[PDB]
């Protein structure tokens, strides 16, 4: 994609935290800019659109290299348009804006890069306030493997760069990004719903969910692919699991791991309210160039440090962090392919870790699956009773796009206090 002139493109500030055991907390003039999918894309000698809806317009967009080089991607009004403010250090993801539904933004270095953070031996933080965030609806903050510079670097094609949000891609591969390795996506474009649409290929990388959740339910979940980095895919490359990522990922969720009163509203974690979430990554020999170990997490409330729940499973030790052994045995427990082992477990997320990533921060609803893998019971036709099936209490029913966006428009969720640094040195004790 071309780097449109129309709308100057500002990225709100949001400040994080860099820290170290000796020297404590320091201030990083970080940013934020949105993902290139919810961009407007006109042709870069005017205000035509190129994508209208849920189509390309097919004179300026015959084919991928003749659109990207036609098209561009313009600035955006962040609140207007998208719902999206910062005050500097909290962000604000409003729902739906105007026929707007969610978002999605990287946190960036400076204008042109994303923040490339490697949390190997390290942990991050946030505050998080989910209590304007329901059944349906995910507020996610999250890793994926994307270059910093969003591709500019490896495509001639893409002159728009991180800048202008591009290069995205995770542990689905999707096939709904509008650009991919410099190219719109239009082969065989195939609308999905009023404003999305999925073309031939996908774009497919590593990815860490540190959080995703709403007030029902919470998760954090490590997704290795085969791969290093991002990578476009074709085919069954592309399908899920089978392909080139763990698309089910080896996840911790309190209540899918047989603890249901551990997080909600008015649970030991009160979702009703703001708190903070610690993840660390350990590796084996406590170095940046070990194998990761195991994924902790600690939350603070009220100033009490709430230690993770434990799991209850048969068949699943009772451990409150993620390890390799843990993944075994959740997915033997749970009936499902250990596509995580597959892909290369803990190590290959660790190397993943290590080579660098993007963090982005995203409210959401889920046209394919209702959230309910998130909150309620997954697969919908197995039974609710099998170990690993019931992940939240949301009904059946809930979490449809078009009820959603009807009935809780103003949801939104904050994030804020990001830190990341030494293990140990964002937050502190004592008595
Ligand atoms: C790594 O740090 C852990 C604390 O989480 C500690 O228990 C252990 O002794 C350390 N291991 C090594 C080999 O230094």
């Amino acid at each position: 994609q071309q780097a449109g002139t129309n709308t100057a493109e500002n990225h709100p500030q949001l400040q994080s935290q860099q820290c170290t055991t000796s020297g404590g907390c320091k201030p990083l003039s970080t940013k934020v800019v949105l993902d290139s999918n919810w961009r407007w894309v006109h042709s870069t000698s005017g205000y035509t659109n190129c994508y209208t809806g849920n189509e390309w317009d097919t004179s300026l967009c015959p084919d991928g290299k003749t659109c990207a080089a036609n098209c561009a991607l313009d600035g955006a009004d962040y609140s207007g348009t998208y719902g999206i403010t910062s005050t500097g250090t909290a962000l604000t993801l409003k729902f739906v804006t105007g026929s707007n539904v969610g978002s999605r933004v990287y946190l960036m270095a400076d204008d042109t890069h994303y923040q490339l953070l490697k949390l190997l031996n390290q942990e991050f933080t946030f505050d998080v306030d989910m209590s304007n965030l329901p059944c349906g609806l995910n507020g996610a903050l999250y890793l994926s493997a994307m270059d910093a510079d969003g591709g500019m670097s490896k495509y001639p094609g893409n002159k728009a760069g991180a800048k202008y949000g591009t290069g995205y891609c995770d542990s689905q591969c999707p096939k709904d990004i509008k650009f991919i390795n410099g190219e719109a996506n239009v082969g065989n474009w195939t609308e999905t719903g009023s404003n999305t649409g999925t073309g031939s290929y996908g774009t497919c990388c590593s990815e860490m969910d540190i959080w995703e959740a709403n007030n029902d339910a919470a998760a954090f979940t490590p997704h290795p692919c085969t791969t290093t980095g991002q990578t476009r895919c074709s085919g069954d490359d592309c399908a899920r699991n089978t392909g080139l990522c763990d698309g089910d990922g080896c996840d911790f969720n309190s209540f899918r791991m047989g603890d249901k009163t551990f997080l909600g509203k008015g649970m030991t974690v009160d979702t009703s309210k703001p708190f903070t979430v610690v993840t660390q990554f350990l590796t084996n020999d406590n170095t940046s160039t070990g194998t990761l170990s195991e994924i902790r997490r600690i939350y603070i409330q009220n100033g009490k440090v709430i230690q993770n729940s434990v799991a209850n499973i048969p068949g699943v030790d009772p451990v409150n962090s993620i390890t390799d052994n843990f993944c075994a045995q959740q997915k033997t427990a749970f009936g499902d392919t250990n596509w995580f082992a597959q892909k290369g477990g803990l190590k290959q997320m660790g190397e993943a870790l290590g080579n660098g990533m993007v963090l982005a921060l995203s409210i959401w609803d889920d046209h394919a699956a209702n959230m309910l893998w998130l909150d309620s019971d997954y697969p919908t036709d197995k039974d609710p009773s099998a170990p690993g099936v019931a992940r939240g209490t949301c009904a059946t029913t809930s979490g449809v796009p078009s009820d959603v966006e009807s009935q809780v428009p103003n949801s939104q969720v904050v994030f804020s206090n990001i830190k990341f640094g030494d293990i140990g040195s964002t937050f502190s004790g004592t008595s």
